[PDB]
């Protein structure tokens, strides 16, 4: 009922704009930075700027280090607006600082709380070097250990997504995107009761922390949408391991008025049809007006290991 959307660092809190932008529903939305002067470009209604006296509103020049001490100087802070969360998303880019960071303390402070925390986070372009990725590798493992769930997205497989022709700023405006339905395809389930009942144990059933879980996505429009988002969606480049790895499996379809009752059964089949004979799988179902005749369906695959 109290789900809160935490986005951290610039990538993150540009991924919660774009949320803003595309009126996901039925969440708070706050953004954190130890940068003051990008936290006045969020749209989101609380802003929460972190390690004044550790940074002086600078930024956290590339150093989690920094990242981690700004939130832990700013612990108390984070918990105030955190009190009362039954479910809390941390969103971010792995590789700088304060995304890197912070955003593992902010994860523990939540489940400290008693949040279901799931976190939602990106690993960098190889093109932006092996530091960056190092920086990242070891922010990713802090977060695992902070958050129920850790849906993890590698950036490389996006240039798979996007033509050839897309240069950086495009590039991370997708990045955001996919964040955005990473956290949307779970929210949207949760926020709302939809016309499947689906409540807050069915998702607690899914969580596992012992693994990087992953998304897959796939949109379609035209007369066999049902089947082409689906088959897409358990073969986007995002999903890096074979869905019937996964012991887990959440699936959202959403569409527009026109979504159709065959199409959910259909959408459902081919998905569960995909995954392992013991999956533990709960599938979700949202009309979105907004869509006409274009459908999305999100998988969030668990427990690989
Ligand atoms: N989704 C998204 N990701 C971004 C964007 N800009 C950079 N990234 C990704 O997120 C990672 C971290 O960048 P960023 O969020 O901007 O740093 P920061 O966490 O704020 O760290 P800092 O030291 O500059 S203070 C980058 O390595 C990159 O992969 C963006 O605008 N949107």
């Amino acid at each position: 009922a109290s789900i809160k959307v935490i986005g951290v660092g610039g990538g993150g809190n540009n991924a919660v704009n774009r949320m803003i932008e595309n009126e996901v529903q039925g969440v708070e939305y706050i953004a954190v930075n130890t940068d003051a002067q990008a936290l006045n470009l969020s749209k989101a209604e609380v802003k929460m700027q972190i390690g004044a006296k550790l940074t002086r509103g600078l930024g956290a020049g590339a150093n989690p280090e920094v990242g981690k001490k700004a939130a832990e100087e700013s612990k108390e802070q984070i918990e105030e607006a955190l009190k009362g969360a039954d479910m809390v998303f941390v969103t971010a880019g792995m590789g700088g600082g304060t995304g890197t960071g912070a955003a593992p303390v902010i994860a523990q402070i939540a489940k400290d709380l008693g949040a279901l925390t799931v976190g939602v986070v990106t690993r960098p372009f190889t093109f932006e070097g092996r530091k960056r990725q190092l920086q990242a590798a070891g922010g990713i493992s802090a977060m695992k250990e902070a958050v129920d769930t850790l849906i993890v997205i590698p950036n490389d497989r996006i240039l798979e997504i996007v033509d050839k022709n897309t240069p950086m700023l495009e590039a991370f405006r997708e990045a955001d995107n996919v964040l955005r339905q990473g956290v949307q395809g779970i929210s949207d389930l949760i926020a709302t009761p939809g016309l499947i009942n689906l409540d807050f144990a069915d998702v607690k059933t899914i969580m596992s922390n012992k693994g990087s879980a992953l998304m897959g996505i796939g949109i379609a429009t035209g007369e066999n949408r049902a089947a082409e988002a689906a088959k897409k969606a358990i073969s986007s480049p995002l999903l890096e391991a074979a869905i019937d790895g996964a012991q887990g499996v959440l699936m959202n379809i959403t569409g527009g008025t026109n979504l159709s009752l065959y199409e959910v059964q259909e959408a459902a089949d081919i998905v569960a049809s995909a995954s392992d004979q013991d999956v533990n799988m709960i599938f979700g179902s949202v009309i979105n007006e907004n869509l006409k005749d274009e459908i999305v369906v999100t998988v969030i695959a668990t427990g690989f290991l």
